[PDB]
């Protein structure tokens, strides 16, 4: 009737369900014990699929050609560290 998480992260089952790539946006696939493929729509709702499916993996193909400029061709540049080393040795004598 009415309360909270109405849409959640991951989602609600998986599959059953089968959206047009064109209907879909980004995706996201898991390799933890997800193991599971997330399928993000222009609307923005998040929807999870087994990757055991042909037509999802077929989906997941063009998916990534619908979203391969836009998905997230970056990567910034984060900070590190740095490094140095010494020595010292004279002619003996």
């Amino acid at each position: 009737v009415g309360s909270e998480v109405s849409d959640k992260r991951t989602c609600v089952s998986l599959t059953t369900q089968r959206l047009p790539v064109s209907r879909i946006k980004t995706y996201t696939i898991t390799e933890g014990s997800l193991r599971a493929v997330i399928f993000i729509t222009k609307r923005g709702l998040k929807v999870c699929a087994d990757p055991q499916a042909t037509w999802v993996r077929d989906v997941v193909r063009s998916m990534d050609r619908k979203s391969n400029t836009r998905n997230n061709m970056i990567q910034t540049k984060p900070t590190g560290t740095q490094q140095s080393t010494n020595t010292a040795v004279t002619l003996t004598g």
